[PDB]
């Protein structure tokens, strides 16, 4: 389990894998990216990490609730901050309940754009209490997270553009997929423009996939590569 | 005790064996109103356990002032239903037990879940298109190589009796009779039901023909080349 | 809804009438051999059909107290209350219950449930409970009944009981469900339904009727002065 989602001048970048603890013996692939969707208006994304039953109930719920027009839910909300606090109150809800302890914990990703609004990107705790992107902190991992940050802290910055972000993100996938196996593919990424409303951009990366498979051989080959041309080891003695 | 379900686009598959460790009992009960809904529950783990959750929400019911599996308005709260009985039964003064809740009730899709023994639960989806309690390790390989979410009603059963078939082989706390099950999308019957004994001559058909055909594969394999 | 039972030295004798404002007033939790016990209702008919209705189905669950299982009629009766009490705490509603009958191993007990949940038991000196609506049919009792009076002339009692009382309020009214139950029987034979039709039913009514009216015109004249 490792999410990474980016706030840029330009837009947002997501990125999630799939591979997820359901059980001891029971490792399987369950989607880490889901989607809220009205287009010309909104377009909202949910990443999850932690507790594969809290986040489930977590989204499902929320999914259930866009169905009812006379109940608050992340359609009818008018800003991102609103549908942040209504995250909240959702993963307060589903952990007192099933909790009848850190067991049930769970971290979340939001983003994305309501019309009338720029980008906006949050951290939602456990607690349920969140915390905001800003340009001096562009983007938020959850999961298995500190293999990826290194790439992501030498590239990317508030500024950099889109395909770029997502590139580094990639990345940040890649490092995290070779050093930890509790990562692991398919993964599901999404690119969101500015002012766009649109989910056009969301893709599945499995194994197969030929531009993930070559962007990781270039990388690999031009990280060794820098390193065998670095200047000699010279310590003083 | 083996229990698996699968959820595919066309219908939903169970299979459940019956021995338990010291005879035969029930591991898969129907919920049925016909037209309208069809709940199907698989129980695995600690056998004084799952009989009371199970009798539990059958008696239960028959009272309709209380929130019931008849009256649950969907498989979600259904899911619910069964985390709330489980705090319940365990609450009250080892004793884990695994479930499975599949089916569908009318204004949805066919559902499935794994209900854990803490009372929360997890729902298949695409990636994870069936689930497994008690003792399932020998039969995942034949499930992971051959189903998936697109696979036909009559071979997601058959890949279920050859997932029973290596496991009655390989572990015998796992025995005969077998009761199975095929729910169509829609169909909100349970007409294909079925209890699977040892003189069931489809069930001795399809191990034999499995197993000879396993041997054939093996004896055609290439040299060894180390 | 009015209902009577009476408990005496030879066995127990109830009366209930069914006519609502037809739904049963008179139930059975039946265990031949072992034990025979009788339910009565009056009042709110929701509370009274949600009460009987959980006792019935937790009758099928062997791991919990039920009317099957209670090891004496005390205990039925402190079960009756839990339940009344249990449907009270979950939900004007007033209901009352009449549970008579016999466990093996202890004679013949009978109880009055009240609203409250809390209840109070048949004695010699008060050898009978009534319910509904029951002042109508309360002078015949007083005058004929006592702890050692037979079934049978008790279930006449009853029926009389019933008779005034359906003559003169219209809640009240046919079928009527009875029952004589024999000490240490345990049998349900002797319950029988009584309609417009019952042959017996019509004859002793005018049998008493003819009677009154003919003790009341030989009454000595009046003489006020
Ligand atoms: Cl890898």
């Amino acid at each position: 389990t490792y999410c990474v989602a980016m706030r840029l001048s330009s837009g947002l970048a997501f990125a999630s894998d799939s591979r997820t603890n359901a059980g001891v013996d029971h490792i399987s692939t369950f989607r880490k990216l889901h989607l809220f969707q009205q287009p010309g208006e909104r377009t909202l994304v949910v990443q999850s990490a932690g507790n594969l039953a809290t986040t489930q109930s977590i989204v499902s719920l929320l999914q259930r609730r866009c169905l009812d027009p006379e109940q608050t839910n992340l359609m009818n909300v008018a800003s991102m901050y609103e549908a942040a606090t209504l995250l909240g109150e959702t993963v307060r809800e589903v952990i007192n309940r099933d909790s009848g302890g850190t067991d049930f914990n769970c971290n979340l990703l939001l983003g994305g754009q309501i019309k009338g609004e720029g980008l906006r990107l949050f951290h939602i705790y456990p607690q349920g209490n969140f915390i905001e992107a800003t340009q001096d902190t562009p983007y938020f991992q959850i999961g298995e997270s500190k293999y990826g940050k290194p790439i992501i802290d030498r590239v990317l910055s508030y500024d950099t553009p889109l395909d770029q972000a997502m590139q580094c993100a990639l990345i940040s996938m890649d490092s995290t997929l070779r050093s930890n196996l509790s990562v692991g593919l398919p993964l599901d990424v999404m690119i969101y423009p500015l002012d766009s409303f649109s989910t056009e951009q969301q893709y599945r990366i499995t194994e197969d996939h030929p531009y993930f498979m070559m962007i990781r051989k270039g990388w690999g080959e031009g990280l060794v590569s820098i390193f065998a041309q670095l200047p000699g080891l010279k310590l003083g003695r």
